[PDB]
């Protein structure tokens, strides 16, 4: 508890006043009641860690401030952390195949958006699950997903909060669909389903913006039709862009931070194996120390 309090005291803990309702620093009276109620229930259930305001408010927002439902969601997450070995994944799991997977499925963080969010990139055009599964498995790619989430939560986001001057809880996602077929997209359905189960249930409220660029015609048409089924708050985070996406990305990410290939000015001597951002700058690294490197 003491080292956790020392960790949280070392970076800004209030969201900007523009932020969504139910976020740290932006609670109304019923939300502040539910937060104290959830904390009391989880302390009685024997939990010690991850009972800070920002964590509990993420589970609350994910369950619309239904305290019993947020309590169940938190407990399921803690049970999964125990069963999956999440608390030691950065020490146990070694993604030695990363340079090989990068040839088929680049996944990488690079710098920050104008709101201070770390920017996560994925490129889908070269995906070949059968070829990838000669050097990895779906189980190991999901292990890498959790490895990256733990690096995000424990190292990237605190440093990003220091660089921004306010709490940063979320990432800006850019997914490049250039070159993918509907058949290849179908082949990664299992991975998308399993990874999204982990995101939703164990990392709630960690997605800040979600850009899909180079969207094919059928895909963007389907999304625009299906959109009413989404939460309007969720809809406001998602941007489905075609071939001309550079001006829209540059509204959200400083040109200095956006990679050249996507319309920006940022260069890397390469990019697919890099992890460049404020969490690599000693000015913004706190008592947690520097993020580990997958490579
Ligand atoms: C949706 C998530 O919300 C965010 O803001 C990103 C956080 C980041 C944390 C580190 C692990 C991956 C990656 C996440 C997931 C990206 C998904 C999108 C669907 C295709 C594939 C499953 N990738 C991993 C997205």
């Amino acid at each position: 508890t003491q080292q956790e309090k020392e960790f949280l005291e070392s970076y800004p803990q209030n969201c900007p006043p523009d932020a969504l309702p139910g976020t740290p620093g932006n609670l109304d009276s019923a939300q502040e009641k539910a937060l104290a109620e959830l904390r009391k229930l989880l302390e009685d259930a024997g939990f010690i860690e991850r009972l800070d305001d920002s964590t509990l408010l993420r589970f609350l927002r994910a369950r619309k401030f239904d305290v019993q439902l947020a309590k169940e969601m938190f407990e399921n997450c803690e049970k999964w952390r125990k069963d999956y070995g999440t608390d030691t994944i950065l020490q146990d799991f070694h993604y030695d195949e990363k340079p090989l997977i990068a040839k088929f499925y680049p996944q990488y963080y690079h710098k920050t958006d104008k709101d201070g969010r770390p920017v996560y990139f994925e490129e889908l055009g070269a995906v070949n699950l059968h070829e990838m599964n000669k050097v990895t498995s779906e189980e190991r790619m999901l292990k890498n997903l959790v490895w990256e989430y733990e690096s995000v939560v424990q190292y990237r986001l605190p440093a990003c909060s220091r660089a921004a001057g306010h709490l940063v809880e979320t990432s800006c996602t850019i997914m490049d669909l250039k070159g993918i077929s509907i058949s290849s997209a179908y082949s990664v359905m299992s991975y998308v389903r399993e990874a999204s189960y982990i995101s939703q249930n164990y990392y709630p409220e960690r997605m800040g913006k979600f850009y899909i660029i180079n969207a094919p015609f059928g895909f963007s048409t389907a999304f625009r039709l299906f959109k009413p089924f989404l939460d309007p708050v969720t809809v406001s985070k998602i941007f489905i862009l075609g071939s001309s996406y550079q001006k829209e990305l540059l509204k959200q990410i400083p040109a200095e931070n956006l990679p050249v290939k996507f319309g920006g000015k940022s260069e890397v001597d390469g990019l697919y194996l890099s992890d460049i951002g404020p969490w690599r700058d000693p000015k913004y690294i706190g008592p947690e120390g520097e993020a580990p490197e997958a490579f």
